[PDB]
């Protein structure tokens, strides 16, 4: 249905709003969620686990299926799940764990795989566990995705600084 509301628009494509993403899903029932997935789409916590824990667990038995004919994926790369009862499709992308020394480069080939979908809704990609600066995160997503964006930030601490650092 994708019927967004209450979000900032940042840009002619990037919108923000402070609201779990679980949340966003059930409410905006998007054709496309994001997920901010491992390699190995080891749903352990974050935006992951709380999609998978959303799903039942059915996300992550879908996804260790994936995993177990196609082999972990690359660090940038993605994959198009099933999106169980929240969304049509999950998006699994893989941003670099910066907090691991992975190129934060492959920051901005993560977001790229956003631009084959016309509406997303979306987490920050590696901003969390995998400790890339936030902003950072956000002006790679800006500079990068064109398509529709919808991103749910969590943590309001977190989306009142984005909102300042992007706009001002
Ligand atoms: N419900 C939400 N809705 C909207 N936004 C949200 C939401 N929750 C967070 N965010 C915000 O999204 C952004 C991204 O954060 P994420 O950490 O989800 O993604 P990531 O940085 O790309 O790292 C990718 C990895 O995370 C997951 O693994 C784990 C494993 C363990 C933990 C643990 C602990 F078990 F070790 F303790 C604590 C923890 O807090 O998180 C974990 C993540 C996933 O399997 C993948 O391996 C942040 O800004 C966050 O603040």
């Amino acid at each position: 249905v994708n019927s967004f509301s209450g979000y900032l628009k940042l840009t002619d494509n990037v919108y923000i709003k402070n609201a779990d993403i679980v949340e966003e899903a059930k409410k905006v029932k998007p054709t496309v969620v994001v997920n901010a997935a491992n390699v190995y789409l080891k749903h352990g916590g974050g935006v992951a686990g709380a999609l998978n824990k959303a799903t039942n667990n059915a996300m992550q038995v879908e996804s260790d299926d994936y995993i177990a004919t196609n082999g972990p994926l690359k660090v940038g790369g993605s994959c198009v799940l099933s999106g169980h009862n929240l969304a049509k499709h999950c998006l699994h992308v893989v941003g670099p764990n910066v907090n691991k020394g992975e190129d934060i480069q492959l920051l901005k080939s993560a977001y790229e795989n956003f631009n084959q979908h016309e509406v997303l809704l979306a987490p920050l990609l590696s901003a969390g566990i995998f400790g890339a600066d936030p902003i950072h995160s956000l002006r790679v997503c800006v500079d990068t995705v064109r398509t529709n964006v919808y991103l749910a930030v969590f943590d309001k601490n977190l989306y009142d600084k984005l909102v300042s650092s992007f706009l001002e």
